[PDB]
Parts: C-alpha cells; sequence; structure tokens
C-alpha cells in the first residue's frame, strides 16, 4: 500500500513529473456573519479552464529544522508531496500539497495532510493553516473536509500580479 | 528643516533609541459589504494600555536590491524610519514604519510614506500594502489619511501566538 515518508536527497531524480493542474468549474463568494466573526461562503460556476498550481525548490526542504517535504509512495512512485514550513506565528504552513492528478479523489490527500499534523505536533505547533484562491474550489472542499476553518481573505493581494481579473486569497486553519 | 534619506552602514551606531511604543484605545470592527467587496468598519472603545510595535536587523536592509530603509532626520537627529520590502505580489510591503514618540502628528510619518511611493515607482512596483492590528487605530487612520484601502482581513492567524486575545489583522494597500 501507500507510503508516505520524508523526503531524501537520494529521491531529488527520481522525481518524476507531477500533474499539478486542476480545472476551474466554479469560485468561492464570501460573506462575513455577525455571529462569531463566521466567514461564510456560496459556491458560484464560472467558464471552466484548467490551470496548473505553480519558485518550489525541493532541495530546499532537505535536512531543515522547520520546514520539510512529505512523499507520497505507490507502486514504487511518487504519486503526491506537501511541502511544509513553520510561519511566524507558529503554526505549520502547507506552502503546497499536490496529489498526481490521476490519483486523486483516493484519500492520498488526507494522509499528507495527517502526516503534516504530526509533524506540526512534534515541533510545538499549535496548528497548521494555508492559503489557497476562490477560484480553486476542489481545494476548498477538500480543507473543509480535513477540518479547515476559513479565517480570513484578502481581495486586494492579488490585483498586484494582475488587475484585471478578481481572484480572492482565502485562508485556512486547522487548530490542534 | 526635515531630511529623509536612505539608510548607511555609517549611520547603524548613530541609530538612537527610539520609542515606537503606542497606546491602544480602541479597535476596529470590521464589516463585508455586498457593494464593490468593500470592507468597513466602525470604532469600538477598549480599555487603554501601551504597547511597542517591535526580529529587525537595519543592516540586513542596507545594500539589497529590493529592500531599504529610509531615515527621518531633524537636528542631527534619526526620529523615524520606514523599513521596506518587495513582496511576491510585487507590491512594496512596508515592515515596520516609526516615528519617534515625541515627534508625531507632525507630518513625519506622511513623509515617510512620500518617499516609499517614490521607492516603489522606482522599482515598477504598482503599489504599497502592509499589514496592522485592529487595536492600532492610531496607525489604521493614519494609512486611511494616506491614501490606503483595506483589502483583506484574518481573524485567527494571531491565534497561533495567543488563543485568549482576538486580535485582528488588517491588510492595507495603497494601488498607484
Ligand atoms: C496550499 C495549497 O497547496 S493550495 C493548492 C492545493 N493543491 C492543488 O490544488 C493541486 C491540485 N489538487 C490536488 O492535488 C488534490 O486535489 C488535493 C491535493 C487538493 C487533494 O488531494 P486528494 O488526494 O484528491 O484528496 P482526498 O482524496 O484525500 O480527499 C479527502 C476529502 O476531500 C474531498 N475532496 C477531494 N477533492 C475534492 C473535490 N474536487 N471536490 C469535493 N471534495 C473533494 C474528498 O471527497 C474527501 O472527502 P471524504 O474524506 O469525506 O471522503
Ligand atoms: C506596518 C506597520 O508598521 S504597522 C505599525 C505602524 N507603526 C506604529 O504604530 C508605531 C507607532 N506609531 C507611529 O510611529 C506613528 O503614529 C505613525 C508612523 C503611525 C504615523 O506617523 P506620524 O508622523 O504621527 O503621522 P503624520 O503626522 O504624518 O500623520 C499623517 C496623517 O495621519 C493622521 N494621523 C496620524 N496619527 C493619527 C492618530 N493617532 N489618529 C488619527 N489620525 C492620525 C494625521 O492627522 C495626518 O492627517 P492629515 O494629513 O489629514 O493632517
Ligand atoms: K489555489
Ligand atoms: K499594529
Amino acid at each position: 500500500s501507500l507510503l508516505i515518508r520524508e523526503l531524501e536527497t537520494n529521491d531529488l531524480d527520481n522525481f518524476p513529473e507531477i500533474d499539478d493542474s486542476f480545472i476551474v468549474n466554479a469560485r468561492l463568494m464570501l460573506s462575513l456573519s455577525k455571529v462569531n466573526r463566521r466567514i461564510e461562503y456560496t459556491v458560484e460556476d464560472v467558464p471552466s479552464y484548467e490551470k496548473s498550481y505553480l519558485e518550489l525548490v525541493y532541495n530546499e526542504y532537505i535536512n531543515k529544522p522547520n520546514q520539510i517535504i512529505y512523499i507520497a509512495l505507490l507502486h514504487n512512485q511518487i504519486i503526491g508531496f506537501i511541502v511544509l514550513k513553520k510561519n511566524w506565528n507558529n503554526y505549520a504552513y502547507i506552502e503546497d500539497i499536490t496529489v498526481d492528478k490521476k490519483y486523486r479523489t483516493l484519500g492520498v490527500g488526507k494522509r499528507l495532510i495527517a502526516q503534516a499534523k504530526q509533524w506540526a505536533k512534534e515541533g510545538n505547533m499549535p496548528g497548521i493553516m494555508l492559503e489557497t484562491q476562490n477560484n480553486n474550489v476542489a481545494a476548498c472542499k477538500f480543507y473543509e473536509k480535513c477540518g479547515f476553518v476559513i479565517g480570513g481573505f484578502d481581495f486586494l493581494v492579488y490585483k498586484g500580479l494582475n488587475m484585471t481579473s478578481d481572484e480572492v486569497a482565502i485562508y485556512w486553519y486547522l487548530h490542534f
């Protein structure tokens, strides 16, 4: 069965092309309730398109006290990975989680998250967090299934790259 | 009169103790309108207390392509400074702006912001941004007077440091 383990220098050249692309078919619409500052959302369909999530240099995460990469291995091949760092607020921060396109929805991502939680706890980190865009509904639903909640959002940060679009950053948190 | 110029190595030992403390006397209460995703706020008084804004190592900002420190000089003394970097979204990012307590409300901060805008433009940066806490109403009003608008907020990021309090991060933006 599937194995999740820490990335090693010797894995760097055996690292295959992993398809991190996904289909954007909808977007989250955010709202702020007056009850417990709860950020809520509704889903709105948008004309579909494909995009790649992704600079990430794997070697920068090998042999480091506060950052690490875990890889998912199935039938002698790396089929997914998770990139983690310790953030300024003490939480573990997911820089990137990717499962090869052909193997998604089969529980690999949840197993990567479970390992990330172990790493966070081993380092005395009180939770895990990450940022995603409101047009990555697949990822949003995945984090929600994993126990994460929306703690914040930002309507202007993406304008610095492109002023035409209306991409929104969403910040997700899982507290232990 | 006042002089604003780039920090030099030779200024490092002539750098005096600058009082960056401020009095917290209120906090911003955020809301999200349905019109143009406008984030609004109201001010609520809170029992007052003093806190220091501030690791920042000035030497890390000397002789760098994408980061810099400008100092404010008055009567042979450094009375304020602004710390800037280029962010991932291309905006100039204010890591810290401080005017010595005794000289506040006399226009020094606005002059530091003006210089930061020049630096941003010289580097082809499309705007300037920063993060502050909802309990720093003085800073919030100052940014608002300087033309900044609220682009986002986060209710959980501060929980990683302290779970008892309810500090909220506010992200401000000035687009050119
Ligand atoms: C910080 C960041 O990295 S943000 C970017 C995240 N990465 C990407 O978007 C790259 C492309 N996407 C992917 O690689 C994958 O879709 C991942 C990593 C997000 C998820 O990995 P997967 O292995 O597919 O997730 P997994 O099968 O473990 O799903 C776990 C749960 O989430 C749910 N889920 C997963 N994908 C979806 C989806 N597209 N829509 C709805 N629910 C979903 C599953 O149904 C499952 O729920 P359950 O526990 O109730 O059965
Ligand atoms: C990213 C970060 O650094 S967030 C932390 C910001 N830094 C701090 O909080 C450190 C402590 N505070 C300070 O150092 C100063 O208060 C600063 C840097 C925020 C502002 O510097 P100052 O030199 O006092 O500001 P300056 O006098 O230029 O004020 C410019 C405008 O803002 C307004 N303003 C300044 N302080 C306040 C205040 N406390 N309340 C209301 N309005 C204010 C001024 O009235 C002025 O408005 P005008 O142009 O309409 O006359
Ligand atoms: K995303
Ligand atoms: K602040």
